């Protein structure tokens, strides 16, 4: 029993971390195989920062003007090119701890493990979610920039998101692995600010589950209420609307404690009307919303605790 | 910007975890050099849970009555011996991804990552903190016994808990890696209870500075305390004690915020005595208390390994 944020194990991540300069400018890069990517704006100089001509600075480049340092040992870049936001650098050594991998694309409300890096050496490990407003709430100081988001499921490894930029706001904005960015964000520090946020509706009942599960019911209720109902009231708390997908999506773990989904539904309506009145619900006195139906199942016995 | 609970990164010691079975128990080990670390237990069946005699238990045993796994790699114990609550076996082979490592063993309020693990394979890291009452709070399912907890201090890993069991209230108890328990636990199945836990005030203290730092100053106020006033405070919402130890522990934080501790202390005693009235730190409507000065210091700084 127990309950945790809880990140992927690091290791086949750590194994592709390098550094990549050019000119005075540091940051992280993954070695996959015998491609390199990283954040375009490496490229960027003082200039550079309100409006680069990312083709323009890039046509001025040579493979030798790219350091690419993994640990001790520099690599030769032998090839360069510019997917929508990241730069692929070509290198004459295969990564012999390249993991099996994939590159995904994630919706709002996925959750996914960061490991932050600087000069091309792991800081530490922390779970994260993309938001509704296609940030993330990282931890994340100056030369984060090219640290990655990743899921582990069985062996292989999902890349799903690579650290570009700090909003105003604090909060953090990048790519997929093919360099599209998440959200209406560029690679340009023009005045850019992020959507107002909501809670992610879903997730909080799935966690409202998995409480369910190790054994507390204190916040359940006699009620029901229809879908729409539900909706018409969690948008005036700012939270998601919930789908019909959403619903299906929580169906093994309603079938796992007896619970409907629309009941559960009924419960969450109260809470944000009642609040918590002093207690907690696995550890927590705000309803916590960075843990998937998926990441649920995953952390949680099959057993509910009766 | 940001702070998050943050894990040492794990791959140094993914690559020690390995998967023991003893009859029909399996369980994870760690490989270190050309030992393998797991709970005693791993020798227990059911008869013997209650009140298990391990030198009996172990004397019956082969060599070959311990299964070892490295991956898909059969390793062959060559000896078998106890130290404390943990089971040494002696393998013919020598980890070669060993890493530069020590056994340590944390006082409370002290925080580390755990690799959680199930035959063998991690599937989880996440930081947990020695509470006062020498439980932790954590995650770990049916098969997770001999999971560890670990800090990394440079390229060094200092290993400080092995995985043993839960209690009934759901929080978690294990040994250091010469098999000492943290706590007055025992390791057989039997009525155990944890004692009453109290909150860790340095650690509290240091996670306010941390909520300074990212901007969130709310709490500030004009007002300074004494170290025996704050003491009385804590004692009667039953945080421990606060020494100079702590207060000389935090003095970094106070310098760079210019907020000094007994000035952090009177901010700390408000909230207790008034709450936080709608308000939240660092997206917690709690107090977060499992966060050191070291953790708040590290992760404003940006330490890597
Ligand atoms: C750890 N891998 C694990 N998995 C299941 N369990 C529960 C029981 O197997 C515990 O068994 C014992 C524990 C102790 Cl502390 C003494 C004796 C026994 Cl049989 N643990
Ligand atoms: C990432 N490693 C990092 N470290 C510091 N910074 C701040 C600036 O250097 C980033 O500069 C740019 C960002 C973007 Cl998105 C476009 C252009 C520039 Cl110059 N980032
Ligand atoms: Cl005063
Ligand atoms: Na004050």
């Amino acid at each position: 029993s127990g309950f945790r944020k809880m990140a992927f194990p690091s290791g086949k991540v750590e194994g592709c971390m390098v550094q990549v300069t050019c000119g005075t400018t540091t940051l992280n890069g993954l070695w996959l195989d015998d491609v390199v990517y990283c954040p375009r704006h490496v490229i960027c100089t003082s200039e550079d920062m309100l409006n680069p001509n990312y083709e323009d600075l890039l046509i001025r480049k040579s493979n030798h003007n790219f350091l690419v340092q993994a640990g001790n040992v520099q690599l030769r870049v032998i090839g360069h090119s510019m997917q929508n936001c990241v730069l692929k650098l070509k290198v004459d050594t295969a990564n012999p701890k390249t993991p099996k991998y994939k590159f995904v694309r994630i919706q709002p409300g996925q959750t996914f493990s960061v490991l932050a890096c600087y000069n091309g050496s792991p800081s530490g490990v922390y779970q994260c979610a993309m938001r509704p407003n296609f940030t993330i709430k990282g931890s994340f100081l100056n030369g984060s920039c090219g640290s990655v988001g990743f899921n582990i499921d069985y062996d292989c490894v999902s890349f799903c998101y690579m650290h570009h930029m700090e909003l105003p706001t604090g909060v953090h904005a990048g790519t997929d692995l093919e360099g599209n960015f998440y959200g209406p964000f560029v690679d340009r520090q023009t005045a850019q600010a992020a959507g107002t946020d909501t809670t992610i509706t879903v997730n909080v009942l799935a966690w409202l589950y998995a409480a369910v599960i190790n054994g507390d019911r204190w916040f359940l209720n006699r009620f029901t209420t229809t879908l729409n109902d539900f909706n018409l009231v969690a948008m005036k708390y700012n939270y998601e609307p919930l789908t019909q997908d959403h619903v299906d999506i929580l169906g093994p773990l309603s079938a796992q404690t007896g619970i409907a989904v629309l009941d559960m539904c009924a419960s969450l309506k109260e809470l944000l009307q009642n609040g918590m009145n002093g207690r907690t619900i696995l550890g927590s006195a705000l309803l916590e919303d960075e843990f998937t139906p998926f990441d649920v199942v995953r952390q949680c016995s099959g057993v509910t605790f009766q």
